[PDB]
């Protein structure tokens, strides 16, 4: 049976309850039935370090072998790694059981079927499969593989550190620490490992360098050992924070900032891809390095899609998902793209601190959030986009109401998991700032007098 664990971009819920190993079964199912439709039994599955997947792994496998497939398993690795080993195996289809920086007890699976991240409606097919008993069956078979070795390899041959640097690697007892701390090393660096002992309990910080707050530790090792960068991945490892030899947290527009540069240099006319949370300057940036940018939809699964469609060398998100096509296969990768952010660093003489103080920074305020109702989220966002007011600003409407103006911007729009409005607002001067502020503060008053707009 149900539910809610069919989300838009993966499968989610608890181990122990939404989630138990005979719903993993008829979701292995599942996915071998729409492999096989789109003419692929090779799949592969890997699993993260969490306490609840050594079994898991097991119904999911069960219910691939019990469609026909040929399952490749891989065993505990980073998600990128799944991701890796369905571009480089013979299947082009590939599941990586996991529950991301979700708490200990929570697990999932992110799918890929005959080279394509299921989504949407692609999920819910996968359920409805069930709903109804229209899985396939047959005789699969099970392969053991050791993909993590020619992944290791694969990066280390690609990438070229110049100078040496000092790194603190923070894993958060997350998957990482399997190959993390081992390549950065092999990648020609010394690392003071933070939490890099795979313990799906999480004895310290969960694994998500989203929140600040999971930064501290890591930030205080790079300064008390005068180190030239820190860097702390999420759980599975598709996702990288960053911070400077001084302790700045770079957030990965800025990110991007660095990687667009890079990957234009090289590819006259490229296409890059951020989401509608990113800075605006990334879009003049890249534009004026010769690239084309381009603004996509928030979802790690929907910039990949994107990528595909545009053909785009580079994408990023405000999440940290980090996406290189160049070089690369183009999936998010947090450990490639350490890996691609060590080679950039190296070799310029300046430090961490100087190399991203130098791009521009406008004003910005903190991510707000607005508590409304599950029920209102959605119809304030569509109030808006029906009757809002908004000068000469430019709407995008791909992703909630951002309204680009000359000389700064805002966004809102609703969270896809809470009964929360979720805001950002930039822009060069603080004048410029509180009049787009206020914009916003009016045209959400005037869909709703009693909402509550601090700011
Ligand atoms: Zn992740």
């Amino acid at each position: 049976l149900p539910a809610s664990i069919f989300r838009a971009y993966d499968i989610r819920g608890v181990v122990g309850d939404t989630l138990t190993a005979e719903t993993a079964y008829w979701i292995g199912r599942a996915i071998g039935s729409e492999s096989l439709a789109r003419g692929e039994p090779c799949v592969a599955v890997g699993r993260d370090g969490r306490l609840s997947g050594p079994e898991l792994v097991k119904q999911l496998i069960q219910g691939l072998v019990d469609c026909g497939c040929q399952v490749s398993d891989v065993g505990m690795v980073p998600t990128p790694v799944l991701y890796y080993a369905a571009n480089v195996l013979e299947g082009k289809s590939g599941v990586m059981l996991t529950g991301s920086h979700n708490p200990p007890d929570y697990n999932g699976f992110k799918i890929v079927v005959a080279g394509e991240t299921l989504a949407n409606e692609q999920i819910q097919a996968l359920r409805e499969r069930i709903e109804k008993n229209d899985l396939a069956s047959g005789v699969g078979s099970v392969e053991q593989v050791d993909i993590l070795p020619r992944y290791f390899k694969q990066i280390r041959d690609d990438i070229a550190m110049a100078k040496p640097m000092k790194v603190v690697v923070d894993c958060g007892n997350g998957v990482a620490g399997v190959i993390a701390p081992q390549l950065i090393e092999a990648l020609g660096c010394s690392v003071i490992p933070l939490y890099c002992e795979v313990d799906g309990n999480f004895p310290n910080h969960h694994p998500d360098p989203g929140k600040p707050e999971n930064l501290k530790d890591l930030i205080a090792k790079v300064k008390a050992e005068n180190a030239d960068l820190g860097l702390a991945f999420d759980g599975d490892g598709d996702r990288v924070g960053v911070v400077t030899n001084t302790g700045t947290i770079i957030y990965p527009d800025r990110l991007l900032m660095l990687f667009a540069k890079d990957v234009v240099s090289r590819n006259p006319g490229a296409d890059i891809i951020f989401d509608v949370k990113c800075t605006r300057r990334l879009i003049a940036l890249i534009s004026g390095y010769g690239g084309r940018p381009v603004m996509w939809k928030t979802g790690h699964s929907l910039i990949k899609k994107k990528m595909k469609e545009t053909g785009a060398l580079l994408a990023g998100e405000m999440s940290g998902h980090v996406f290189f096509k160049e070089r690369w296969f183009g999936f998010d990768d947090g450990i490639y793209s350490a890996a691609r952010l060590l080679e950039i660093l190296s070799q310029d003489q300046r430090d961490s601190e100087h190399v991203f103080s130098a791009f521009p920074s406008d004003i910005s305020t903190p991510e707000i959030n607005i508590t409304v109702t599950e029920d209102s989220k959605f119809a304030i966002i569509e109030a808006l986009q029906r009757d809002a007011q908004w000068g000469e600003g430019n709407i995008t409407t791909l992703d909630g109401v951002r309204v680009d103006y000359p000389k700064g911007w805002g966004l809102v729009r609703a969270s896809n998991t809470t009964p929360v409005l979720v805001l950002r607002f930039e822009a060069d001067t603080e004048e410029e700032l509180e009049r787009i502020k206020t914009v916003f503060r009016n045209q959400l008053k005037a869909v709703d007098s009693s909402l509550p707009v601090p700011f």
